[PDB]
């Protein structure tokens, strides 16, 4: 029941965001303007502790539209969250806490967004996330898990293919407690939404198998608002999309048109909005005191209050479950079991080839047993990537019969972007969720706008991505990776591995899960690759290191993933012709680059040329070599040793080549490639 | 009305797009033998000719579950195109006209594709092209122009969000003639559907305003698939989905399982099938001459009748409207405008500071009307892109009242996925078609599935990425590019030019223009840059030029972009303590790396330590310099100047790393990056 106490909590929300924009003098006021209202109702009946952010049992919200911050800065200041009106008087400012979009590193902000499509998608993850910890956890007698996951959307969001892809799977898999308020503004940046976007959305969405909700004054009414958030709440079965209709910068001057998205209101235009809503004309970041003890009373002391009965409840389960109990408390923790090292695989050059995607597997089937939080899953590509054990249940809703909510093998159909971003959904829920996917290299550049967020934000989610190059064969040139690798290595923080063996394969496991804030990618062979004469987990791990040295080398040689051992067969053939060369193996560009200097420089020294072998693009590697063999052009369709051959990757070919490198240096002194003047 | 010998050609084809996959031991049998009839049907009524796969109006079949190509080849062979039961029993092998996945250089093959969701957004840029040929160059009298364009189709393409991008703008569009058959076979790979794809389809299509006919038995319906392929081409004003429902593998002793998806099928299977059908278990590759007889009689002969009479009207017509009949039959012919080229803007140092963005859209201002062939469009960025020209009208369905079909300008919404397999369509339609998108830099990978396969089939589409660098300021990090450049400069056959100034605009839109085979990405700046002494339109288009030399350089600075003229300020201050720069500006990787070596030496020379300036990933620069300056980390929010500073981006800081560039290396003999030793 709203009283005028809520008409000064919406006013004061609108107006805060006015304010924060027009100082920083850039900004999106259009739909925080809009969307304050839905916030209002929203927050205050959201079951959350803002003393206490990390609380595993919060409800969550996610602003999928990014670039309406401005109204997610005044909630969180207003509901009480360590943010404060200097913070706010420094939106969009060098080195302040309130940067242009929302980051996953502020309290009380989700994951980042401001990439469209990005948020929804993730809060698709939050809530398998949820599903998968109540099936896990709850008892009768201990509800520890069954929060919601509240959505706020654009046309902008609905446009992507990513929300697409995300709301299908979440209707397939009948996610309940997922709320999306779609603000319905008839408007996005070229203008209105009828010049390229008039498709029926709530028939789009009945479709997948959400149930859709109206409001049609979105920017006055309260109680619709509310009761559909209600209604909503009641979906046991379905996700609910809720789409509220509202005008684009309500109380301006310029309101409903598209020039009240992205730009300062002007001064006047504030003036006539402060007066408007009984604010005064000349004053700024003004907080009436009645709505910090609003707040206070409807959100922040329940809030601390349901936080606390949590504890207690938990405390019980510890004692009346003591193992479950003893499990959730690490997860929460954010340890990782005790040596868990020791259950992955460790191999000899003496035991068979296998392809590194066959070894990807046996680690999966180790690992499963010892960490309970590792969920996994594939964009249909199941049994090419070896990406799922044995006796694996698939998560799925109870009714399917094929499995359930407790299942930790995700099936998420021919949607890589969307994997991409549910991933970092189930990654920034918590409770130590280990999420990873499979597909093919090649194909995780469709899922790139996620996977440069998972570096953005820093989310530790694993790619299974097997398939890494030419080796894949006959395919051809549309599933054969060539600027890949190149590619991601040039992101900041992303480790991108590349085994050559069994031992390497578990030295990516290992320092990827491992990983607290970097996402990986094990880029992992479709054929037979042999066990090298010493490779190691504890060497691998250090992402490069010297596999086969000699005194006084005429070439070292790296290579990284399926080239190592062809080098090492090339190394033999130099041999024979008196040249020592030296094999190095470099499984990620990323951790050997985390490795001390001296380290490094033992590994690539000074005054030996130094020659990279791999079958992908040469633009990375002159950061570690001088002269590079590499393909920088389209693969091939053929059988996979016919294609290797035709592009020279023999071990006579890679021996020619360092011959023709030991020439055209003899005399000249060389420098490491890893030293830099500044 | 269909016969006996509309079953034996049905047969036939099963039968041999089987041979075919068992002969490669690799490759996909299911989507064949389910598809058969349609193919039967809707080629046998497509009007085309063999003999002239590039007739302008011909009806165009795009088959967007591409891994179903084993299909496509046995279609192209009995009809009469150029390939043999021989490039037949070489299919995915190395070097042969049968590619395992379809690509866009074989006759007969309107595109390349195989990555899901990527043929039917590109079959939505051909009748987008289509509709504006017709209502540009249609008279009362001259039909030049009216084809359809037909799509085959399957599950994996509809659970890509692309495709859901594609339909949507589709459907806005209102493109009655695209007519798209789904294969609704109830399997992909790890299973059946229902395990994660339950959605209806039907519904979400109807939604997006496209018509839903349902063939429910595509398996041997002759006579219904013809009804609907007649129905859907009633309808103008909605694009039609035919729902299909088929056996994967009809006839195989495992049809309906996934395991007939991908591998060849077991002898023993494939003997029985063939007795199934009336053929010899014992023999291979059969074709009976009345299967030959028929196509040559319903599709051949009319076909090269139809092309002839298209001629004879198109010749009248040229004679009626001399200019239009010009100008179409050089747009035929692919050359552009002669002289076009001097319709482009120079500009000197005495100009003033300009944006690279503003600049872009005074280039096209001026050339639109010189070439009535150019199209363009953003993904919602319109205001920001600076993409439409003034006098522009935007292709719309007339009945929207904002436009008609004979516009050139296309807001494709926050699609920029689509937007680039639509672009790539509409290039491969014909009639040298330019098109071109704008969005922000940052997100063109939204679109790398399609801007990949721009380049591996060669379509010249331009992308217009304004927004470049830590310059867009506010935003912030999810906005601000860091490694994309150095991903597309990965990548084989792409222009990404980068332009510091108008005379380097203008020389990166005439490169881009006249290329007919490589893409190009122009990178532009938000921010005001000046017009630079020493640019010209000559020297920027050889990619790499010296912008102002000294007699003896102590040090080579290599630059692209804003940090050209930030290289010619550092190179005033280091002259001023008499240190000599030479200032080499790059705008193009591609570009230069195409001239002769003898050029590219003269620009970055042995014996100099040369220093490159980017603002940008590092990574990709080992290749023309010794030691790099530019941003292997995300950005910041703030006013972009500032943000400069915090990274070091100043004169002096330049100077002072061009500085210690020198210092590093006093004494050792230099060698040029460009000299390679293989
Ligand atoms: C992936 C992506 C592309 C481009 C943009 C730029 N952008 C920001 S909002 C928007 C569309 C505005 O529509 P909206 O969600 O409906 O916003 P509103 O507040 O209603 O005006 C675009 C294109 C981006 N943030 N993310
Ligand atoms: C972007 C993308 C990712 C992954 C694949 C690999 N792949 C090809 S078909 C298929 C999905 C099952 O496809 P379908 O269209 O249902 O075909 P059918 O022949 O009906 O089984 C998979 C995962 C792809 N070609 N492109
Ligand atoms: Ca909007
Ligand atoms: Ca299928």
């Amino acid at each position: 029941q709203f009283t005028d106490i809520d008409k000064l909590a919406v006013s004061t929300i609108r107006i805060l965001a006015v304010d924060t924009v027009s100082k920083a003098n850039s900004g999106h006021p259009g739909a925080p303007l809009g969307m304050a209202p839905a916030a209002h109702v929203l927050w205050s009946q959201m079951r959350m502790n803002p003393t206490n952010p990390d609380w595993i049992n919060r409800d969550r919200f996610v602003l999928s539209n990014g670039h309406a911050v401005a109204l997610l800065y005044s909630m969180l200041h207003l509901t009480g969250y360590d943010l404060s009106i200097e913070d706010l008087k420094q939106f969009r400012q060098l080195g302040s806490r309130t940067p242009g979009h929302p980051e996953f590193e502020l309290p009380g902000v989700e994951v980042t967004t401001g990439p469209l499509g990005q948020g929804i998608s993730n809060a698709v993850g939050m809530a398998m996330a949820q599903a998968n910890l109540a099936a896990t956890y709850n008892k009768p007698g201990f509800t520890l898990s069954d929060n919601y996951t509240y959505v706020f959307l654009g046309d902008g969001c609905l446009q992507e293919g990513i929300s697409s892809e995300a709301s299908s799977l979440a209707g397939h898999l009948k996610l309940g407690n997922l709320i999306a308020i779609y603000d319905d503004n008839k408007i996005t940046i070229d203008g209105a939404t009828s010049i390229s976007f008039d498709e029926d959305v709530a028939k789009r969405y009945e479709a997948y198998g959400w149930e859709v909700l109206y409001v049609e004054n979105g920017n006055e009414d309260l109680a619709g608002i509310a009761k559909a958030i209600a209604q909503a709440k009641l979906s046991k079965d379905k996700p609910t999309l809720i789409k509220m209709t509202t005008t684009i910068g309500y109380g301006s001057l310029h309101a409903g048109s598209h020039s009240v998205h992205g730009a300062p209101l002007k001064a006047d235009d504030v003036k006539q909005l402060k007066s408007k809503f009984g604010f005064n004309p000349d004053k700024s970041f003004v907080v009436p005191q009645e709505v910090y003890d609003h707040y206070q009373k409807t959100i922040l002391k329940p809030g601390v209050e349901a936080n606390n009965k949590w504890n207690k409840l938990f405390s019980e389960y510890q004692k009346k479950f003591p193992e479950l109990g003893a499990e959730l408390a690490r997860r929460l923790s954010g340890q990782l079991p005790a040596n868990w090292e020791s259950k992955l695989p460790t191999y000899t050059a003496k035991d068979s080839a296998v392809a590194t995607r066959k070894l990807s597997e046996t680690v999966l089937e180790d690992v499963y047993n010892q960490l309970p939080e590792l969920i996994g899953g594939s964009a249909d590509l199941t049994p090419s990537n070896l990406t799922r054990w044995k006796e694996a249940l698939d998560f799925q809703p109870p009714s399917s019969g094929s499995g359930n909510y407790s299942g930790r093998y995700i099936r998420y159909g021919i949607r890589e972007h969307a994997m991409g971003a549910i991933m970092n959904g189930i990654s920034a829920f918590g409770a130590n969720y280990k999420p990873y996917g499979g597909t093919f290299l090649n194909f995780v550049s469709y899922a790139a706008g996620a996977v440069r967020l998972s570096a953005l934000s820093g989310h530790p989610v694993i790619w299974v991505a097997t398939h890494d190059s030419i080796g894949v064969g006959e395919d051809g040139p549309t599933h054969q990776p060539i600027e890949t690798l190149a590619h991601f290595r040039s992101l900041p923080n992303i480790q991108v591995w590349r085994p050559a063996d069994g031992n390497e394969v578990s030295a990516a496991y290992k320092n990827s899960l491992e990983s607290k804030h970097t996402p990986s990618i094990i880029a992992l062979s479709r054929q037979n690759l042999p066990q090298l004469e010493g490779s190691s987990i504890e060497s691998a791990s250090k992402g490069g290191y010297v596999l086969q040295d000699v005194a006084n080398p005429d070439i070292i040689l790296v290579a990284t993933g399926s080239e190592v051992s062809l080098s090492v067969e090339a190394a033999k053939t130099l041999a024979a012709k008196n040249i020592k060369a030296r094999v190095v193996s470099l499984p990620d560009f990323f951790t050997f680059d985390k490795q001390p200097l001296e380290y490094r420089l033992s590994v690539l020294p000074d005054n030996v040329p130094i020659m990279s072998v791999e079958v992908l693009a040469t633009t990375c590697w002159g950061k570690y070599a001088h002269q590079s063999f590499g393909i920088d052009r389209f693969g091939a369709s053929g059988k996979a040793p016919e294609v290797f051959k035709f592009f020279g990757f023999t071990p006579e070919g890679v021996a020619e080549r360092a011959q023709k490198t030991i020439a055209f240096y003899k005399g000249d002194k060389l420098i490491s490639p890893l030293k830099k003047a500044f």
